[PDB]
């Protein structure tokens, strides 16, 4: 669909995420064209699960430990397209539990920004 | 225009930003559906001008001192549309120079995300 843009209202989507380490789960994710890589909560993963360390730059400054990287690809299912996004690797937010669809995912479902 | 989304190419636009505190300047800015509010680098303001302290939460955590809020509206002209975006207030990057066009601005362009 066409998603209008409003400063008062985060553009969100219901995404079903399969981390491949426990059953798939629905999350509300922020559609974010300024994110290089998708971010998913640690709450999706299991207490076991190897995850790599990774340095991440945001508006809040630089961080060594808030975000980790996935060991295995993450499958994402959007409500419309029957065919999953498969991200080879993506970020895992261990501090807050943010959910951010980034351009890695948006490219794979051929998302565009349209400015009239 | 139609701006494709690709994790290796940040989506940018040349924007002419009038702080109303010195000569307008054209800068390169990121198009960012994840940003509530536009960010303009402090370099586009006079050393004289009053700015308001603000706290900002972003991927890197919380920051009291890195961003300031403007005192005068900011006028932004995009290369295609003749009428300026007018933002009552927007964020100022007091450090590392970020130029981020957020949903405040994108709403005024009739900006949208399309996902087929
Ligand atoms: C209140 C701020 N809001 C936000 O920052 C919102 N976000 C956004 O607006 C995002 O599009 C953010 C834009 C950004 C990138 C680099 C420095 C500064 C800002 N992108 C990132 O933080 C992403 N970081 C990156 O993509 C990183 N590789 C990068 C380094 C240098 C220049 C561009 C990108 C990611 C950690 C989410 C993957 C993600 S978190 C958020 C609260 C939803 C503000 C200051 C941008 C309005």
């Amino acid at each position: 669909p066409v998603i209008p843009l409003d400063p008062a209202r985060r553009p969100v989507i219901k995404a079903q995420v399969d981390t491949q380490t426990s059953h798939p789960k629905t999350i509300e994710a922020l559609l974010d064209t300024g994110a290089d890589m998708t971010v998913i909560p640690i709450a999706l993963f299991s207490s076991n699960t190897p995850l790599k360390n990774t340095s991440v730059l945001g508006a809040g400054g630089q961080t060594q430990d808030h975000f980790k990287l996935t060991s295995l690809p993450v499958l994402i299912r959007l409500p419309f397209r029957t065919t999953p996004i498969v991200l080879t690797s993506c970020l895992v937010d261990t501090k807050n539990n943010w959910a951010i669809i980034g351009r890695d995912a948006l490219q794979q479902c051929q998302g565009v920004l349209y400015l009239p």
